[PDB]
């Protein structure tokens, strides 16, 4: 049995170099974003003022193209531009400035691992982002810049050229996955260290991906609860820290000796 202690000893030793880490929206709760399922404030036990059939129904297309009203009425409440990344994020932020972040892959839209300034070129946006945006009938792409001002005003963001409902790229239910997300395949097996934190682990592929890596490699969840293929495909090398996840970083920060780098980080970016 791997503890806290173990991994952190194995990062300082850099007997782990090429860290994969899988984040979900418990990340982000903390910046003040809901996560999907938590009880009382998760995304879903909210959503009647928009009189859907079910919940999940604001984030799948054939209800967007019935009514987008909804979802871009969320999307304003939710679009990027004032969120903070949080230390969960910085924390991820120090792997990279201390060269031990092989990728980051998110299923967040808030791009605050962006925003936190970890270069694109190491984030695996799985689920997309506001960044870009996609007439959802002529397929042409917008910067996605050029809807936030109808988003804010309460508009349907409409395509110049066709008129059609013009959408951010984020991935819906059911739609396809990103061309990056490709590069797990690359990622995975090359991984030395696996980072989970603050995802439920209930989607698939992504999910899988845990199983993924070598079966040597650790894999370190920090989350509220014991999730996924850590709790029904168990490893070895398992470690989990359960609890809040700013919490769980800062005891792993602080085992790390990087609690005074991590402050002076955190003071320099805000
Ligand atoms: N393309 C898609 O797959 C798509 C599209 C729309 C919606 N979704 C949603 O994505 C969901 C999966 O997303 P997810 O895993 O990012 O979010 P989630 O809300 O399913 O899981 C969040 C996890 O974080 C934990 N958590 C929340 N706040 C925390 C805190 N402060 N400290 C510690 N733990 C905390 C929760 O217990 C939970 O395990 C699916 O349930 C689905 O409804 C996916
Ligand atoms: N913090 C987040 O970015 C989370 C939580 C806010 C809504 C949201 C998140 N991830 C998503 C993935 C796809 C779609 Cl359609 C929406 C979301
Ligand atoms: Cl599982
Ligand atoms: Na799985
Ligand atoms: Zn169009």
């Amino acid at each position: 049995k791997l503890s806290l202690q173990d991994v952190a000893e194995l990062i300082r030793a850099r007997a782990c170099q090429r860290v994969v880490v899988m984040v979900g929206a418990g990340i982000s709760t903390p910046s003040g974003i809901p996560d999907f399922r938590s009880p009382g404030s998760g995304l879903y036990s909210n959503l009647q003022q928009y009189d859907l059939p079910y919940p999940e129904a604001i984030f799948e297309l054939p209800f967007f193209f019935h009514n987008p009203k909804p979802f871009f009425t969320l999307a304003k409440e939710l679009y990027p531009g004032n969120y903070k990344p949080n230390v969960t994020h910085y924390f991820l932020r120090l792997l990279h400035d201390k060269g031990l972040l092989l990728r980051l892959y998110t299923q967040n839209i808030d791009g605050l691992e962006r925003v936190s300034g970890i270069p694109a070129s190491k984030l695996v946006e799985a689920h997309g982002t506001f960044a870009s945006a996609t007439c959802t009938v002529c397929q042409r792409p917008f910067p996605g810049e050029d809807i936030r001002a109808d988003v804010m005003a309460d508009r349907v963001p409409r395509c110049p050229v066709c008129t059609g409902v013009v959408k951010p790229d984020i991935v819906f239910f059911g739609e396809p996955l990103p061309q990056r997300f490709l590069l797990h395949v690359v990622d995975f097996p090359m991984a030395d260290l696996l980072l989970i934190l603050g995802t439920s682990l209930e989607v698939e592929p992504f999910a899988s991906l845990t199983e993924a890596v070598r079966s040597s490699v650790p894999r370190l969840l920090i989350n509220r609860d014991l999730v996924g293929p850590l709790a029904w495909h168990p490893r070895s090398r398992d470690v989990a820290q359960l609890g809040d996840v700013v919490h769980g970083v800062e005891s792993l920060v602080e085992l790390l000796g990087w609690t005074e780098e991590m402050r002076d980080l955190v003071q320099r970016e805000t």
